[PDB]
């Protein structure tokens, strides 16, 4: 019911300019606004699909030759948005699931399918290094629920050859727990 | 009326040693002291030109084959120094200006010219990744003042082919403001 | 009397899974658990040698083709462990010593020899960028003690061609001290 918009620029100044322009252009939330090596800039927005399409249209329209890439992912479960900008609260501890993908697009699509095909909580979506790099989702819930979520997410990414690894970790060790659910 | 000294080493231990040596050698402020990938070390100093020349002389004199590069930038407006080490306080909000350059030297020279050719506040000078990488200056003030500052800075960097992008952003959006003026 | 175990994986999810598995497998402390560019994962453990051998055995046994590298360093002075995970308290200020190496293995072995061949405090062991990159140890104590420690450490690393630089810094400047002993 929500949408994610991604805009990547070769200029950090243009990135900040376009972040400003897009936020003014439509009712959208800023999820990510950061510099990526070597010196590119990444913006990710969340909001209604109409708003996101117009925001990304505005951004692409004004990027010129500084435009690197852009994407709109429609019909994304609402919990995915705060999982990109930060952390969702864990309401169950029994198990953690982690699915690692190439690309944040594959990760987002897999996380969406996971949440929609199970009763797990999507805790966070992490990008190790920009939108083309290793990304991973972390889910939490009952072991059976986590297994379902991880399977669905893995199938999503794997169909594309973009699954790196999947892991179901019941009863995570106390010394790993914080890193898993908070980073 | 002030000067900036830059010393880059291939050794982190030598960098810390030379930071110590230079600070003892003259009355200078440490502005930056950090490791840069792959494993080099960056020192930037501020102070009177005489002190900075002797500090950088000392540093270069003792660097040996670990010396990567060194520079002294003379007659730099005093506000540029704290803009490199941290943030200057914003006394006006009406507009933000951002000028992105290749190299911190070009950024410093452009920021100096901007401050000297306008009434803007130089808020900060940011290096994304070491002294040769993308850098940018952020200024704040009245829209007309910011436009002047950005034009002057852009001309400085552009004459060298080192201007990446320039942006005048009146009335920055609330969700971009903090990143612009604080990073 | 203690041991350090190192496990490196090509998968971040596998890394977190293996961190969990190894911690459950034996009585070991997690010293490091982090992602390294481009997208690998690094685990370092401390504990009794028996526990560490079994933990690393477990980790290697389950890593499969995601295994990048693994190492067990036996008979490491106990102070080296907290120097890897964080900071040891400085009980003397007179001098700082810094020895920079290629590889954390060389750094650990050099730090161990330094501590065992002197009365210095090992303050910290730092990895700039993963286990193969620039690393350095920082020691503190009386100038004579620091000189001994640095010489011993330098000989250790230098015999292998893995010494980058060694530095004895009596009476470190106030503006460098915190970075030296805390990072
Ligand atoms: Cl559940
Ligand atoms: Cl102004
Ligand atoms: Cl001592
Ligand atoms: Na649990
Ligand atoms: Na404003
Ligand atoms: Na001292």
């Amino acid at each position: 019911s929500q949408a994610i918009g991604i805009l990547e620029l070769t200029s950090i100044a243009k990135g900040m300019e376009l972040g400003d322009a897009m936020l003014k252009s439509a009712n959208v939330d800023l999820l990510v606004s950061k510099t990526i090596s070597p010196g590119k800039f990444l913006l990710m927005l969340g909001g209604d699909i109409g708003a996101i399409q117009q925001a990304i249209e505005t951004g692409t329209s004004q990027a010129g030759e500084m435009l690197v890439d852009s994407l709109v992912l429609a019909n994304i479960h609402p919990s995915v948005l705060p999982a990109i900008s930060g952390l969702n609260s864990v309401d169950k501890r029994q198990a953690v699931g982690i699915v690692e993908t190439w690309s944040v697009a594959a990760c987002i699509s897999a996380a969406d399918r996971a949440v929609k095909g199970s009763n797990v909580t999507l805790v966070r979506v992490h990008m190790a290094f920009g939108i083309g790099g290793k990304c991973y989702m972390v889910v939490a819930g009952d072991v059976s629920d986590v297994n379902n979520a991880v399977t669905v997410a893995s199938e999503s990414a794997g169909e594309k050859g973009l699954l790196v690894y999947r892991s179901v970790i019941p009863r995570p060790h106390e010394a790993m727990w914080r890193q898993m659910v908070e980073g």
